[PDB]
């Protein structure tokens, strides 16, 4: 299994968490977004949307982190605990997956991408507010121990990959979000959490802040 | 007995309406007027703590979120899997397109529309327009086949067209640069239920956002 990837990228780290949970080894091929590696004609052939992650499973090309996670659990999970087959339980996981793509990740990207790639040095107040609203939505979703119920699923891997990044840029206040902090501690009990995700999320937040300051020059 | 907490102006609600028509299902609609804050009540919060529509009530079981609802309906009621394949590779292509709709097409539409509809804004910033125009290109390049996830129509087409048919009325979609998107829109327009389930509401939402933008300027 080959992952076209960059550790700073949240949906990349979502798939790394999944592969660790599944006991799969991934061969990582680095796509340096900061050098434009994803903008080549060769990469475009892999993904016409020119985004990472992309999985190569023995020549079969699977794009998009959520799709990749679902595919890996379906094909290689010894059971379905990370992505239930039961239709109602599965719908709850799917709903949380799309909440991650549509709300958590999208709002993070609306602050990050312009800093990382287009030379911006500001974070508009409305976009901070949009992120804080996404934190409230998440806190209210965490009625159980994990985002899509009492068992940990790929939806948690998706959500934490983003949360562990954006909170270093838009602070996530513990007194106001106790459930999110208890849930982060559950994920930090995983032996592979820091290698698969924690380090990379912390590093992305710091990088965004460092880039914002550097870009302020000239 | 399928009940949908819904508003016909809402894209993800029309994606589910298109899915129910394709499956031959009847939905009882319970109208949720977002402008009146019907989704922000304590009773609605119990249906969905994210307070979004659509929400499905299937004989007492609550299922949130349009893409989840579509997969659920095809899974449970499809006479075969053509709208959401069981094959893991073809399914992955559909899932990738569905998350493209939520993460890219819908998100960028909402980043223009929400502030006008609900928070009184009267402008559309140029950087937001570009974000949407970039999304059109991403979609155009995705459409190498007749439908967004291959040569067969799936729930990913319903999701994508419910947003595209809305945002094109506000951020114009230039035809000369996007022939594949126009050809695809015409394939969906051949469905006998397309206008009723989706078309009219997409057109109405676009005109409604432009009207409300004007209203907000005038106080
Ligand atoms: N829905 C996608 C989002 C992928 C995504 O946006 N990745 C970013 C990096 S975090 C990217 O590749 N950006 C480069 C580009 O959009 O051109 C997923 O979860 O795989
Ligand atoms: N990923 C969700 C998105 C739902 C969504 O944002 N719906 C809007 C109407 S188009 C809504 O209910 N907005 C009210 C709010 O967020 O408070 C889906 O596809 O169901």
């Amino acid at each position: 299994l080959v992952l076209y990837t960059l550790h700073l990228s949240p949906p990349c780290r979502a798939v790394e968490l999944t592969a660790k949970a599944l006991g799969l080894e991934l061969e990582q091929k680095n796509i340096n977004l900061l050098a434009g590696d994803h903008l080549t004609p060769e990469f475009m052939k892999l993904n016409p949307q020119h985004t990472i992650p992309v999985l190569d499973d023995d020549g079969t090309i699977i794009t998009e982190s959520h799709a990749i996670m679902i595919y890996l659990v379906t094909k290689y999970g010894k059971d379905d605990t990370l992505y239930p087959k039961d239709p109602v339980q599965q719908a709850r996981v799917n709903a949380a997956l799309h909440f991650e793509s549509g709300v958590l990740f999208a709002r993070m990207r609306f602050i990050f991408e312009r800093i990382l790639f287009y030379g911006k040095s500001d974070i508009p107040e409305d976009r901070i507010e949009y992120v804080q609203k996404s934190y409230r939505l998440l806190e209210d979703t965490l009625k159980d121990d994990f985002v899509a119920g009492s068992k940990m699923t790929i939806a948690d891997f998706s959500c934490i990959s983003t949360i562990s990044s954006i909170m270093g840029v838009v602070p996530l206040e513990q007194s106001e979000h106790p459930r999110i902090y208890e849930w982060i501690d559950r994920l930090k009990q995983l032996p592979y959490y820091e290698e698969a995700n924690g380090g990379g999320g912390t590093d992305l937040g710091k990088f965004v802040l460092a880039k914002k300051e550097e870009n302020a020059k000239a």
